[PDB]
């Protein structure tokens, strides 16, 4: 008899892991009512209430951000986080607005997922401070009346006078047992032409460089609307310079350290949103794209009648996450199956394992 | 009885195409002896003797380059070219050497394959010239005694005096029937610190920019070994500027125009090399990576005892290309199969279609 895939994430061997927020964090005081996964699976997730891998990339604890040192290893990976940076947050640093932050978010998650498919371990690490320097200020946001906290990573600095300056930073090749064969590192900038301070409109730009790497940004057009934009870079371990065009410089203070596995396996991501009385975004659906990521979308709103509150304990995702309880043979966008000859519907890519073939063909 | 995959490329529907060189070019005077594909399949390939998609990206006809206006459409794609730019060519423009060109080649093919998996049609097009400008020279190579021809795409220019200048170029949204929903466009530069001309060491750099795009390069370090390096960019149709830091500017003159299909299908690439008495490279194997490309490597040298000459008519690839004669149900790194329940060996990803499962599991 042909088998019907269980819509939702799955795993074909015990070497699998998850990344999450409150909805997979057994440390939460409302556990198990606040969970969207089975409680027996919490030990498989690296998760913290209030956090997301995007938040933790850019911010330390404070000014409204709950940061977490995410760290896990698995050939197979399930991501269920992202919601803790949605338009609901009402954050802007310059004039990019909420949608500017949805764009940064898509950028981050797109790079994370594609890199994670080539990796087994993923670990947020702190970088050593750069070679010392002088006569500078840290950057601030003008957004939200100056209350918006600019990222701690990368760290922007502004020199007291126009200067020539290159400072050195290091991406390590390991972190307490994990090999960092590559790093996900942010590079952010403020576009919109020259940047006005105390009556002088300065060229804005800087770059990362080494003998085998370059990435930079520069503008000196007429001043217009300014936007804080981030690029997410894959960088090898080693020594780099951050270099100024005169007034501005950034250096990274954190990275996601990843190792490399030789067989690429698509990651899985589940739609991470709020209930309908808050502004969510579709950043996860935009970032989780074939062929590197298998997206399990919600077809209903986030509804938690048996949960801790209206934003924690969704029935649909709960049902989806029942899939992680079985030892499957096949993982696909249609969901998971045990070993079987025939499927009740066509299984498409991206998939992996041993997948049943659509019965009507035979 | 379990089926054995035919090692080599394949197709599951008639909507498939190929891209090639002499070894799939029925216009060649030694046809069919010079072919590595069956002759009945020539009408499925966009191919020219002496060319490659990498050559055609950068050069017009002449100075030793045979350029071709590659153009084809297929949900499924087989690439069999690349060899016509190997270290055998002995080309350098600055001091990057042959390996510098292997690196550019990997860059190009990596971007081409990944983009092509999201596209159906791929077409080399000529761009309109940029908005006019004055008091300039075209760049030249110092390599090979000044005999090395610098790419026609992108076109480097050097201004008579330090200047401020932004010029406009256009990536069109169509090309005679094909929708150009995206473009593969090169951006190349010369690294190694400031660039010495007539006693003055100039900062080297420039950028492409629009309100929704930036990509740039800049150096002003002490002069060292200079290398001509290329980045291969995915760009939306529309209007852009090329902008100088003072002395140098590039603008693109060609792109690969691609449309978009909504279901991503991995492309297939076959190892394109010379016989053992010439220097080949493994750029295709480095660029054709899971999950966007299925690489069929040669396990033997290029040997053509029944071919037109020692570089045309390989037995191994000939056998591989027999796969394209059948209407298969499954395409994989193990090769192609018709519809079947069971396989004699495990089928791995990337694959697509309906694939038999490994018999020993049942
Ligand atoms: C943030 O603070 C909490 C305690 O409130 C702690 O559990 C967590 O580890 C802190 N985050 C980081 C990144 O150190
Ligand atoms: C953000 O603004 C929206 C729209 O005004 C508001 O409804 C929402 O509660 C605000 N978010 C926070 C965290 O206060
Ligand atoms: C800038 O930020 C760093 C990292 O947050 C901090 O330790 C340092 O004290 C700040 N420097 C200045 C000059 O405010
Ligand atoms: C940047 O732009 C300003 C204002 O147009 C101009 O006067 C200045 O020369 C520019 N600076 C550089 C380094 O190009
Ligand atoms: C996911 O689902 C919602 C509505 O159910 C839809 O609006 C959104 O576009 C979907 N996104 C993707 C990428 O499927
Ligand atoms: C190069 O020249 C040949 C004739 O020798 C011609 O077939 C080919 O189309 C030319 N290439 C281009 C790109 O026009
Ligand atoms: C390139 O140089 C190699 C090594 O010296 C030589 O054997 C080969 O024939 C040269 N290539 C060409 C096209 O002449
Ligand atoms: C530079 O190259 C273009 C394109 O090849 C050519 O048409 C033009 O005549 C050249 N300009 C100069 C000043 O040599
Ligand atoms: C570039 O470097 C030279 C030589 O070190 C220096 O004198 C010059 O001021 C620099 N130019 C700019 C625009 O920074
Ligand atoms: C392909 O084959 C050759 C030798 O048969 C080997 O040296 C090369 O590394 C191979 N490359 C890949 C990526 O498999």
């Amino acid at each position: 008899k042909p088998i019907t895939p269980h819509y939702g994430p799955g795993h074909i061997t015990p070497d699998w892991c998850g990344f999450g927020d409150a909805r997979s964090d057994c440390g939460n005081k409302h556990t198990p009512k606040s969970l969207d996964i089975p409680q027996e699976l919490c030990p498989k997730f690296s998760s913290r209430t209030g956090s997301s891998m995007f938040i933790s990339m850019h911010w330390n604890n404070g000014s409204g951000f709950d940061a977490f040192d995410y760290s896990n290893c698995g050939v197979e990976k399930v991501f269920y986080e992202g919601v803790n940076f949605s338009p609901h947050r009402n954050y802007t640093c310059y004039q990019e607005g909420s949608s500017g932050w949805v764009s940064n978010k898509v950028g981050f998650y797109s790079k994370l997922y594609s890199m994670a498919s080539t990796s087994r371990c993923i670990k947020l690490i702190n970088l050593d401070p750069p070679t010392n320097f002088t006569n500078y200020r840290n950057g601030t946001c003008v957004g939200n009346g100056g209350t918006a906290k600019m990222p701690d990573n990368p760290q922007l600095v502004i020199f007291d006078a126009v200067t020539k300056l290159s400072t050195q930073f290091v991406l390590p090749n390991s972190s307490d047992g994990v090999s960092c064969t590559k790093h996900l590192v942010p590079f952010c900038y403020i576009d919109g032409g020259c940047f006005e301070m105390s009556g002088v409109c300065h060229p804005f730009g800087y770059y990362y460089e080494s003998p085998s790497f370059y990435h930079g940004f520069y503008t000196n057009g007429t001043a217009g609307l300014h936007s804080y934009i981030c690029d997410y870079l894959e960088m090898k371990p080693g020594v780099y310079n951050a270099t100024t065009f005169g007034k501005f410089l950034i250096y990274p203070t954190k990275s996601y350290c990843m190792d490399t596995m030789n067989y690429t396996v698509p990651v899985q991501a589940v739609q991470s949103i709020w209930s309908e009385n808050r502004q969510s975004d579709d950043a996860i659906g935009q970032a989780c794209k074939s062929p590197y990521c298998i997206f399990y979308n919600k077809t209903k709103p986030y509804l938690a009648p048996n949960g801790a509150d209206e934003n924690h304990g969704d029935e649909e995702v709960r049902q989806m996450m029942q899939g992680l309880l079985v030892n499957s043979s096949c993982v696909s966008p249609q969901g998971s199956t045990p070993l079987a000859l025939y499927s009740s519907e066509m299984i498409y890519i991206p998939n992996y394992g041993s997948c049943p073939q659509y019965y009507k063909l035979f």
